[PDB]
């Protein structure tokens, strides 16, 4: 009921807090940089504050403080669902509180309200080839979608700093509320022959409609795309994603050439992309081994995977040590709607073999699996089988969190992202010589 | 140390580079660099070193360094158009990749390399031709580089599943290609935008870089081709904690192609407190202009700076977050004014605020930086040249940054830096961590 008023009103309690605790702790030291560190993509370094997400290593993701299951059990779900609303979630992210139902809906309507599209978008969408791939073209039609900006505009109109955070929070809610509208649009045109994604039901929720305009009808496959939606929209803030859209975000680039620049580093190989490589993966091992493999002929096929340079998909991760929760919470809803899924039961034999031979290996620090390892093989089961568009799914989910963090840091001034880069020669000379 | 072709090249400088570095982390790997305070993660990493980004390096005090020289140093050293004055880009990016001062031949080879790689694929034409004119230059450059990721061959080369070994070969040509299309790209936008849809006309495989491109942005005057080597020259890398530097430095981390890293990078580059700052410093000198007339006094001046303020706002081109003193990149840029266009008004005009604006920054006593950073005396000299289209102004550093940003891209690959990612924090979680405040 009106998420801008409760924000306007949360904001100065914050400014407050922090700025106190500044004065006390501004100089207090929370860590040491080292020179593999600095090699090592920040590795362990604490350099950002996000305020939407926390990761424990051991534990997982906390929303707001709040675990998955406690998500789960928390958030209001659908007219009669088990699985909790991304609305609810987004209000929690940035709310920092539990919606009620009412709230809920509230955002339901309002991201109903907004979903609309420049027909320069729609034209651009219409004209791309088949060969573009789907994140690409997701990527491109965001930042195109830029000359909408409001927060642009406020901006070159002169507004006060102060201001800054509305514009992006009108912003914020009118790419999310599109979204599903540009990614409908890509898989109609590369999967169903350029059909109409056709209307929005002002009386649905957000992953209802999604999946209208894809043209499933599964009630089933409805929520699984909430919990889908629910479970990817934040994974703290030194994620690739993530940490583009804050450095991105804070030279003052309005939310939609954020989140684009967002999506182009979910596309990488080692991110977001997982979600198909590990699709692919799991298809070629199915068409070697065949349907039904031994944990043996398993073993020799990720040894053999191994011993040839490349990454087993979907394992390891930078920061979790520990299976991932959101890889857990999907493997429960398999167990409870396509347990007799061959692929399904492939990626849970899997499960219990590869995390030996990522410890015999010796090198990865995290033998377990994350979120990429499991989201695909739901997917497909449902007849979603274009595997080049299960990132396009994942950055939907991600918008969520991302932008409930861009209010914040603008909401509390946080500044330009500029730190200092060395060269191994001037490491070298600091040091002395290696 | 020299011969013509850079990939050879390369290949033979990466295995001792390689060899150095892991020496090196094998003595210090675990060697503190420094600190980490509360202030620094609150903002935004100031004074935090850490990243490696080998092909630049900022002195605050002196300003950039390229391979270790500078930019004066740059412009007696490298090669220059057969009778100019100005560096021309080349020999830069081959100073930037190599580390090493090229000759007259080896930046030849750049150029004809460049001509010969310069091909756009009809889907973006289309795309481009298909832009509104509402749709701001740096989007539609952003798009269009996206868009052209359909030819990644790094990309294509990862999916079919090469040796981390063989990464960096792909992405040097994926970079090579990029830097070679960029000003066809570029070009496009500014005809369909300011020249009614004409044609860019076609590449002259035997002209050099700038060249080739101010002939596609109608521009004929040497003048401006020499302004263009330079300003193409100087806004090349500012070493890599700059937005668009780290972030193709975050994106490409994530093996990202360099298409997808080079246009995430375009995004930070656009932003208001970064690269589109050149087109912010012009919009404010012309509203300046039509207040306060055209022969202002100091004191009429220093009003109008005060009035900025007291808006909340800032001074734009003034300030940095590394540097301490005045850009060398503004300086450079002062000379070229003071030898060609010595007279213009606005040029005077930026003259003045020079020597009123450090000053009042210094009174008003916010600015680590009261000094002028490279934006602030660039959009001027296009102006000057008949390029009075300050939207597109960004775009312009855009072409420029790609050679840094691809030099380094090629080197990381190479040296095989991992994924960029750090922990975040929340305030509540960092006081628990403390005791709070
Ligand atoms: C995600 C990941 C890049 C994390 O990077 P990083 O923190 O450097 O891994 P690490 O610290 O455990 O690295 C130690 C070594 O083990 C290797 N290793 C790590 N994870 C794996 C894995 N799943 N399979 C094989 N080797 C692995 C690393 O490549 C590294 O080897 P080398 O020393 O020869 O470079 C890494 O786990 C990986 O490559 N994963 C496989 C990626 C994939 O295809 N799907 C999973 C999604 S990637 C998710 C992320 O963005 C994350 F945060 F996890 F990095
Ligand atoms: C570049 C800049 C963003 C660096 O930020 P930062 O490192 O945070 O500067 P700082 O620590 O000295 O700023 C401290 C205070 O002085 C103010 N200040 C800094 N520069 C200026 C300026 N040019 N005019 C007025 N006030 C300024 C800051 O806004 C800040 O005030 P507050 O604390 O009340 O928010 C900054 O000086 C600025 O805003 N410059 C003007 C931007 C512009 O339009 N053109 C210049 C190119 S920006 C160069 C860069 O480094 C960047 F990375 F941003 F691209």
């Amino acid at each position: 009921t009106n998420l801008k008023d409760v924000l306007a009103s949360l904001i100065p309690k914050e400014q407050a807090r922090i700025k106190t605790f500044r004065q006390q702790h501004g100089n207090t030291a929370v860590g040491q940089i080292t020179v593999d560190m600095s090699y090592g993509g920040m590795r362990g370094m604490k350099g950002l504050i996000y305020e939407t997400s926390v990761l424990d290593p051991d534990e997982g993701i906390r929303f707001r403080g709040f675990s998955i299951p406690e998500c789960q059990k928390l958030l209001p779900k659908a007219g009669g669902g088990e699985e909790p609303l991304p609305e609810g979630l987004f209000w929690l992210l940035v709310t920092g509180q539990i919606p009620t139902p009412e709230q809920v809906s509230w955002v339901s309507k309002e991201w109903a309200k907004r979903a609309a599209l420049p027909s320069h978008v729609v034209t651009m969408l219409d004209n791309f080839p088949t060969n573009l791939h789907p994140m690409s073209q997701l990527s491109a039609a965001i930042t195109a979608l830029n000359s909408e900006s409001n927060f642009a505009r406020a901006y070159a109109e002169g507004i006060n700093r102060t201001k800054y955070w509305e514009f992006v929070y009108e912003d914020a809610m009118d790419l999310i509320a599109k979204l599903p509208c540009v990614a409908a649009k890509i898989y109609r045109n590369l999967y169903r022959a350029g059909s109409s994604i056709g209307a929005i039901d002002s009386k649905l929720d957000w992953s209802h409609n999604f999946t209208n305009m894809l043209g499933y009808t599964d009630p089933q496959f409805t929520e699984l795309m909430r919990l889908y939606l629910t479970i990817h929209s934040d994974h703290e803030g030194g994620n690739v994603s993530a940490h583009t859209s804050h450095l991105v975000g804070s030279a003052l680039s309005d939310p939609y050439l954020s989140f684009a620049a967002a999506m182009n580093g979910l596309a990488g190989p080692l991110h977001g992309l997982a979600n198909q490589e590990v699709l692919l993966w799991l298809s070629q091992l199915q068409k070697d081994l065949g349907a039904d493999a031994s944990d043996e002929k398993l073993r020799d096929y990720i040894w053999n995977t191994l011993n040839s340079g490349r990454v087993v998909p979907g394992y390891g991760h930078a920061v979790l040590r520990k299976t991932d929760p959101r890889y857990t919470c999907q493997r429960e809803f398999a167990l409870k709607h396509l347990p007799s899924d061959p692929m399904f039961k492939l990626v849970a034999q899997l499960y219990k073999i590869v995390p030996n031979v990522l410890l015999e290996q010796g090198k990865a620090k995290n033998p377990w699996p994350n979120v990429d390892a499991h989201s695909g093989v739901l997917l497909q089961y449902y007849g979603m089988t274009e595997m080049n568009y299960y990132t396009v799914l994942f950055g939907v989910s991600r918008a969520l969190g991302v932008l409930a963090q861009l209010i914040w840091s603008r909401a509390l001034g946080f500044p330009l992202e500029r730190p200092k880069s060395m060269s191994t020669a001037g490491l070298e000379k600091l040091s002395a010589g290696g």
